[PDB]
């Protein structure tokens, strides 16, 4: 039932997000048992990572380099920009391998309810990179949720003062989807925003 | 091991989709404890179902008269018919609660493989539907599948001689999802379907 070095351990584990008590009392001990080694990998990775944190000059992306592959390469067009949350996204959006564009990771959203708020969130630094208007069109791609939507709701907000696109992501009937199983509330967008074949 | 009576039932049951033996096993002794009357309602009410079962001459919709509940009612706009491919694509539509057209069901989607062509789903009643009332809208509401999209390309192709509007049911993503675990054929058309403000 837990000693000191083994009740921070855990207390710190558990702050990590998706551990939960349960994993945090479990995945400590894992660790105790562990080669010396190890534990040193593990414990210098977290740090080391961190202490090599590489922010894009242009996209603020985490890429290594000080400029991303992305935004080096002159076939890629700075102007379209597409925003997004996490590191996590540029890589699922690169996957559709027809985005041409660049991106502006914001490193996360706005939740009242997790800790944040415009400040933390790479917004003001954003306005910047088309506070010349340099740029045709912007592409607010956070997610749907109520997460995403606050975020982009007003992102737009803001960029109303300058000449530029505002286009946020299409919401509808997922691919391979059917009419039977969507919710009620996909399906109404889906329908009142019916793309005039 | 269970009676022979009851094996039936079990079996009977088990052959509806949704219930697996433990439940056809399960249901079996539930029913069968109920009163005779209410043992006598469902055998009913599975009986006068079928029987009754009918399709409207209009949009060919399964109701229980001569025209569908909708199409007999008249102050629903008979201009805008929303082609979708089933009886129960109605049902969910119909609790979007907010489509005022009328439908028409097709009963499939042209499908090569399934052997069913063209002339084999009820598209024709539909030109004519077409062809001879004063059509202003005619959604399509096929599902997103290989399938469900051939279709609702053929019935438009169909149609552009005809002097109306073919609207599609927008293609996105599923509200309150993330981009994350969206598939990169639904983000190659959320994100080209991308729309201004
Ligand atoms: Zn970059
Ligand atoms: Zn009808």
């Amino acid at each position: 039932y837990y000693s000191t070095s083994v009740a921070k351990l855990i207390e710190e584990l558990s702050k990590l997000p998706g551990i939960g008590p349960k994993t945090a009392q479990r995945l400590a001990f894992f660790i105790i048992n562990m080669p010396l080694d190890e534990v040193r990998s593990l414990s210098q990775a977290i740090i080391e990572a961190k202490e090599k944190l590489r922010y894009g000059k242009i996209c603020f992306n985490i890429t290594d380099k000080e400029v991303c592959d992305i935004c080096s390469d002159e076939n890629r067009d700075h102007s379209t920009i597409c925003v997004v949350s996490h590191p996590m996204d540029v890589v699922a959006m690169e996957k559709v391998k027809e985005y041409k564009g660049v991106y502006h990771v914001l490193h996360g959203v706005i939740s009242p309810i997790e800790g944040v708020g415009p400040e933390d969130i790479r917004i003001k630094e954003l306005l910047e990179r088309v506070r010349d208007g340099s740029v045709k069109e912007v592409i607010l791609a956070t997610n749907p949720d109520i997460e995403g939507e606050a975020t982009a709701m007003y992102i737009a907000k803001l960029l109303k003062p300058f000449g530029v696109k505002v286009t946020r992501i299409a919401h509808g009937i997922p691919v391979g989807g059917d009419l039977e199983y969507t919710d009620v509330v996909t399906l109404s967008k889906a329908l009142e925003g019916r793309r005039e074949v």
